């Protein structure tokens, strides 16, 4: 049935020598990836845009070209508790907290999305904090009314 055909919207980062230390994403007309991850974005337009900085939540954005506009992520502010989809697997998300098990996240995994069965973006993984037997993410996410909010729990590491 079927084959899973999708849009360029993820992109890697890398560092200096070209590991992957992280992703960039096409979503609501901007490309956008943690500001604290260092590293070119493996793109040959990407790469040349003008990126605006925002410190106070570890996003670094720029507009998307007119043309790729169409392929991008949607996002939804709606997160009712239960669970969510991304790269490694199952995300929870309860409590006002998103979690994954240990061991799991890690570098890489920063600009990765956290997604809902419909296909929307939900939040962006930025780091994580371990917890027992969970790792507690360091997320950014917007509201309903579009404000960025960025939460960061107890001894998050920045993957």
């Amino acid at each position: 049935m079927a084959l899973k055909l999708e849009a360029d919207r993820l992109f890697d980062v890398k560092n200096e020598d070209g590991d992957v230390i992280g992703h960039a994403l096409a979503m609501e007309g901007k490309v956008m990836k943690p500001l604290h991850v260092k590293g070119t974005i493996d793109h040959p337009v990407l790469s040349k845009l003008k990126f605006t900085k925002s410190s106070a939540y570890d996003m670094e954005f720029a507009q998307l070209p007119v043309n790729m506009r169409s392929e991008a992520f949607t996002y939804t502010s709606e997160h009712p508790e239960g669970f969510y989809n991304w790269h490694h697997g199952a995300v929870q998300y309860s409590g006002g907290r998103f979690t994954i098990p240990r061991g799991v996240g890690g570098r890489g995994d920063s600009g990765r999305p956290i997604m809902d069965n419909s296909g929307r973006v939900v939040a962006i993984v930025l780091g994580g904090a371990d917890e027992g037997t969970r790792t507690a993410l360091s997320v950014v996410t917007w509201n309903s009314k579009g404000k960025t909010i960025k939460t960061t729990p107890e001894g998050t590491e920045e993957w």
